């Protein structure tokens, strides 16, 4: 029995790895989550086949409530987990089942250094800097969804203008942030991971919220609770904050 | 059906309302978890009553392996959910279903302020200053368990002489941090709360693992999914981080 495991390339978690042969299966991929589903394999016992997911997305729901992506491919019962930094959420927790964290994030402001502005509410009360998120992320549906004053301001922003401040993917973002004036409103491990490799870069203020990545599963599936333990089983160990700190950690500043 | 919710007195999550007079039922008790009971009911409709885990425990096993406190009211379903500090755990999660977290939270170091000390390692390098932690919670079990040299280290040293550098619960802890020279390995959450209110404590170091509270329910139990739903949506809104800032908030120290 092979299970097939859903994931999406993002730096660290999924990344193609660099050879002048072509590669094949597993072996093309490595990572964070290449990493992490070793380390599950050999606790629980299962092999795995490693498949992108076909559209290239994660997983948010269309105008008529379908979905797409890594939390489709779930619901249709084409894969059998989804190991990615896939942000665990309400409205996604209500249409597949997660594991619990395997790490933890929360929402944030990625800023060129050097400025004088230290949180969201230094955003939200102005219009010369621009902002945004990545379209249709979990970065994005937390401002769309907010009913708390600071954040629907900065929806009402994010939202003007045909959507012009938000951006198609995390490195559209990075590049608008390095290049004009532009904050990025991203996930706190991603933020960690860029500003260990951009030391012009720095995140602005603390997390607006707190959450985590899960494997996904589709519900009712078997593995959920053993995939489950296992994490809490590699978080005791230190063997995830290890695996982190491998993926993390750049060059110095 | 009225959920039978088994929890245990701790500030802030739970404590006895103040009133001139006797109190009954739910009314006599209040503090953060009561107010995420409040929430979860208004979101899931269900009633509840409100009844201390009667052996005044949290969980674990003895040498048989049968498990007591809250964990083991919930195994025998004597209670639907368990709302209280209950730290999920590896040994936990494979006897009830834990709902995802609603509070993060990390093993770290309560300590006086003003000297030296920074992390785990000053401590484990030295026998001057006593260290330990709450006996048979989940904080003591990390360090029994761990195979990371300085927390074996640390363990050696409080399992010593009959477990002598142990203590019976946080206020003994925090009374003999400040009393004694001594260092309370202590949830952050609990430390957060504590050097809040008293500007001679601080906490020592970063947190020293990662993990959360959930709300216990029995293995196979319905309201799992449908606690962790209403717990993300909590979240998501920005309940979760307003109720514990109005059970947390101290005047704060400089
Ligand atoms: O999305 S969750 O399962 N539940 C929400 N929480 C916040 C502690 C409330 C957290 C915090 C850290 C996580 F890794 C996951 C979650
Ligand atoms: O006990 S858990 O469900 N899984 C372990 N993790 C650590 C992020 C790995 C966390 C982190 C924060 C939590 F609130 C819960 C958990
Ligand atoms: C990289 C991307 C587009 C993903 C990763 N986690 C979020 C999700 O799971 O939706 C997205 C980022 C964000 O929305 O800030
Ligand atoms: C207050 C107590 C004894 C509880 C709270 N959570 C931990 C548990 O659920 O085991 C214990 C604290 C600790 O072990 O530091
Ligand atoms: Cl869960």
């Amino acid at each position: 029995r092979t299970l097939i495991v859903t994931t999406i390339l993002e730096e660290p978690y999924v990344m193609y790895r660099k050879s002048d042969k072509p590669l094949y299966g597993n072996d093309r991929f490595e990572g964070y989550c290449l990493d992490l589903l070793k380390e599950l394999s050999n606790i629980l016992g299962f092999l795995y086949d490693v498949k992108l997911v076909p559209d290239g997305k994660y997983g948010a729901q269309n105008d008529k409530g379908e979905w797409n992506g890594m939390v489709k491919e779930l619901i249709d019962h084409r894969a059998d987990l989804a190991v990615a930094p896939l942000t665990i959420t309400y409205v996604r927790e209500k249409v597949i089942d997660f594991s619990k964290p395997f790490m933890t994030l929360g929402i944030s402001i990625l800023y060129r250094k050097g400025t004088p502005i230290d949180s969201a509410d230094d955003l939200a009360k102005q219009t010369k800097i621009e902002y945004g998120a990545v379209r249709d992320g979990s970065t994005m549906t937390f401002f769309k969804k907010s009913k708390i004053s600071t954040y629907e301001k900065m929806w009402a922003f994010m939202s003007s203008r045909q959507q012009s401040a938000l951006v198609k993917n995390s490195d559209e973002g990075i590049q608008r942030v390095l290049t004009t004036d532009y904050a990025l409103l991203m996930e706190s491990t991603s933020i960690e991971y860029v500003t260990q490799r951009n030391c012009n870069l720095t995140q602005i203020g603390g997390l607006i919220d707190s959450k985590g990545y899960g494997v996904g599963t589709p519900i009712g599936s078997p593995y959920r609770d053993k995939i489950t333990i296992a994490i809490l089983q590699l978080q005791e160990e230190g063997k995830l904050h290890m695996m982190k700190e491998k993926w993390w950690r750049g060059n110095g500043c």
